[PDB]
DNA sequence: TAAACCAGACCGTC
């Protein structure tokens, strides 16, 4: 009646719906001796926390910089990040309490906890240094104490921008004694918004050099194929790379599970969701501490409340929580702490788990579903394994292609490494945005390399535009304006639709956010909204004023509603026709239609209503490139060629960000049988950014090339016929790669 | 697919 995780993995091992299974040996820890040139109540301190001797990693970390070495780290979960670069920056503020530094982190709750963190060592360590968080919520009271008493000031590139950087002269203090600056999530400033954040960084050098101080880097990645080069193209100094994880692990079994088939006429496999459903629950019921990852917000609801329901007779009812980004901060505060202390069993996550909040270590993972990127698949997995014990990650296929695919042919993940991160700092809208704040910061000599080179040339643009003169060599601030408060680092941002409870009218509450371009579907005028498994009804959605006010009745059933996406070229404003297609640049237009929702019932999984939603269709302004297939009156079959299309579409979705250096969000590629305004098939690239951000623009002008390279990648693709790294396997017919190919000639 | 962020200081009225 009691099985062990060893006994339950020798379970699952056997005759099972399992399809692969991958050994990750353990490794013993590589350590060397704590540097006893450190002070010795940093020593005491960290004694105290079980942390005597330093890793490889650790160690090298230190000596890098301490002669002054600019580091990037790949340090995995649970395997002494934070010490990192805590113990340098401790290291020398304990020596000359004169010294400051600067932490960069992707969000402000991650700031946070970093900042308790260092609380405690200081509290341990027992000298007067202090370290202040100086988000957007630090109260503008506090504010003026903190520049001028926090020894450690822990920020966002977001505020770095948007306030530390403009006012330097009230940061004096910090400026002229900066030894070291901590940037956390290296991987998470890639595409256009680490485009941003390597200018604001830029800025940064600049006032830094300017108030003599030359600081140093210490960096920590995820596992992205080029961390070295990505800290490297965004910090813009030497990095050197600090690889060797000298931590202790276990042994880890990475399963691939794939559901049983229940029709196999029509080829129709079981829900994910109830393999997952079952599996944790064979795992909590044996008190197993387990994470469960879910692709949607909605699916981690469900699968919260199935493995409650079944798994509350044995265990209780409050060892099973949930965790999404739309959760109230306080509630998601305790969750991260119940998982570290070890009073939660289990909790179901999005992907917001992903990012490395200290949730400890788990015991066994699952994935329903692959999360639709290696890293991201490599991420989930190291949220499970303990220091010396066993660890077991299940991916439990679902019926994508992408995921069928990976349990067909197993091999194709664990050999393709994680993705790249590229970002193009010299985008000409980014540059110059952050080109005057610069100048507004410190006046600019013209001379003086940005970055890369000189930068006269858009200096003039700038003159001309009534906004810098040019004093001498140096071109100054020419405005009353305040620049860096209109630019947004990530302006793919939003305000966030308010969740408001008016059940009793003496205590309405908030119990939640949610991004507004969701509330359309997860959040319409009848919507039904699921918070850890609490069920709430919108009464009413008021779009203008960002709320929706709900009622927390008890039902059967949940709501989903999907949106019909359309795309309208509004003008075409640069063309060039060809022998066989034409490629076009211009505006284009996206739309969302709410139209109507369902009704499921939670314990079914079976339709039993429907109903409308009422609101705008939300269009989307922006540029785009696209492409034309002239047709003859020999022309394919209209199916074939459909299929053709989404097969380039794929291509494209992978050539282009490679080529114009961005992330493979920063534009997506649309497929379209029948154009509206000439009837064509075309391939339209739009950048998904609500000024036209100059993708599209560099995909015209650069488009042959893309092509050719398209054509290079389909072919030296390791595939019979085809994968989702390239044509994305599924096109129903023999010699695909053959069309695929032939379409690109007619393009190229 | 989910998720994330944004002057310092003064002014005029409660
Ligand atoms: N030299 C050491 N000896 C013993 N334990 C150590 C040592 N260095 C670090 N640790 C442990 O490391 C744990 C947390 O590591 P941390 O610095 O937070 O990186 P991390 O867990 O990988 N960050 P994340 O990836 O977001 O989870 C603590 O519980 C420490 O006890
Ligand atoms: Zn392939």
């Amino acid at each position: 009646k009691k099985k062990s995780l060893t006994e339950l993995i020798s379970d699952l091992k056997g005759n099972e719906n399992v399809v692969n299974w991958h050994e990750i040996e353990p490794r013993e820890a590589k350590t060397r001796p704590m540097p006893e040139s450190i002070d010795e109540r940093i020593k005491a301190a960290l004694s105290k926390r079980g942390i005597d001797e330093l890793y490889t990693h650790q160690y090298s970390a230190f000596q890098y910089v301490q002669k002054g070495e600019s580091i990037v780290t790949v340090t995995p979960t649970a395997s002494g990040k934070t010490l990192c670069y805590n113990l340098p920056v401790l290291q020398s503020i304990a020596q000359d309490e004169t010294n400051r530094a600067l932490y960069l982190f992707p969000t402000k709750a991650l700031a946070q906890d970093q900042k308790s963190e260092l609380n405690e060592i200081i509290d341990e360590m027992g000298i007067d240094i202090k370290s202040f968080t100086y988000d957007g919520d630090t109260s503008p009271a506090i504010r003026q104490k903190v520049r001028k008493a926090g020894h450690i000031v822990i920020t966002n590139p977001d505020m770095l921008h948007s306030a530390i950087l403009p006012h330097h002269t009230k940061w004096v203090s910090l400026f002229e004694n900066l030894k070291y600056i901590v940037i956390d999530e290296l991987h998470t400033y890639r595409g256009v918004f680490g485009s941003h954040v390597a200018n604001v960084i830029r800025r940064l050098k600049r006032i830094c050099r300017f108030y003599g101080s030359d600081p140093v880097f210490i960096c920590t990645s995820a596992t992205i194929a080029n961390p070295k080069e990505l800290g490297e193209q965004l910090t813009g100094k030497p990095m050197r790379l600090v690889d060797d994880n000298g931590a202790p692990s276990g042994r880890k079994h990475f399963v691939f599970y794939n559901p049983p088939i229940v029709n196999k006429p029509l080829n129709i496999r079981r829900s994910a969701t109830a393999e997952v459903n079952e599996l944790a629950k064979e795992f909590l019921k044996n008190k197993v501490q387990t994470i469960v990852f879910a692709r949607s917000r909605v699916r981690v609801e469900i699968i919260l409340s199935h493995i409650q329901e079944l798994v509350k007779k044995e265990i209780g009812t409050k060892s099973i929580r949930g965790y999404r980004g739309g959760y109230l901060p306080k509630e998601r505060r305790e969750i991260e702490r119940g998982l570290r202390e070890g009073d939660i069993l289990g909790v179901v996550s999005t992907n917001a788990l992903e990012l490395g909040v200290d949730i400890g270590q788990l015991q066994v993972c699952v994935m329903t579903g692959y999360p639709g990127s290696v890293a991201s698949a490599w991420q989930q997995a190291g949220r499970a394994g303990r220091r010396h014990g066993e660890s077991l990650i299940i991916m439990v296929a679902n019926s994508t292609p992408i995921d069928q695919y990976i349990v067909r042919h197993p091999e194709y993940f664990f050999n393709r490494s994680p993705e790249s991160a590229r970002i193009n700092p010299e985008n000409l809208i980014i540059l110059v945005d952050h080109l005057k704040c610069a100048a507004y910061e410190l006046p600019f000599r013209a001379d003086e390399e940005f970055g890369a080179m000189e930068v006269s040339d858009i200096l003039e643009y700038l003159q001309e535009e009534a906004v810098l003169h040019r004093n001498g060599e140096r071109y100054h601030w020419a405005s009353e304006s305040f620049p860096a408060s209109n630019i947004s680092l990530r302006s793919a941002s939003q305000e966030n639709v308010v969740i408001v409870d008016q059940s009793d009218i003496a205590n309405v509450r908030i119990i939640g956010e949610m991004d507004r371009f969701s509330a359309m579907t997860l959040l319409h005028d009848e919507a039904i909204y699921l918070h850890e498994g609490v069920q709430y009804q919108v009464e009413k959605l008021d779009w203008d004023h960002k709320k929706a006010y709900v009622r927390k009745v008890d039902v059967e059933y949940y709501t989903d509603a999907n949106l019909a996406v359309q795309l309208k070229v509004l003008e075409i404003d640069k063309t060039k026709e060809k022998s066989r297609t034409s490629l076009h640049y211009g505006d284009v237009t996206v739309n969302a239609l709410p139209t109507i929702f369902k009704k499921i019932k939670m314990t079914t999984f079976e339709n039993i209503g429907s109903g409308p939603i009422h609101l705008p269709e939300e269009e989307l302004h922006t540029s785009a490139a696209w492409l034309e297939i002239k047709t003859a009156d020999e022309d394919i079959g209209e199916k074939t060629l459909e299929q053709l299309l989404l097969g380039i579409s794929n291509v494209l979705q992978h050539i282009v960000p490679v080529y114009i250096m961005c992330d493979r969000n920063d534009v997506h590629v649309v497929s379209q049988i029948k154009a509206a305004h000439t009837g064509l098939p075309t391939i339209f690239l739009y950048d998904h950014y609500p000024g036209g951000i100059g993708l599209a623009e560099e995909v015209f002008k650069r488009f042959s090339d893309i092509n050719e390279a398209a054509k290079q990648l389909i072919t030296h693709c390791p595939c019979h016929d085809g994968c989702p790294s390239c044509i994305g396997t599924e096109i129903e017919g023999i010699k695909a790669k053959e069309r695929i190919l032939q379409l690109l000639d007619q393009m190229s």
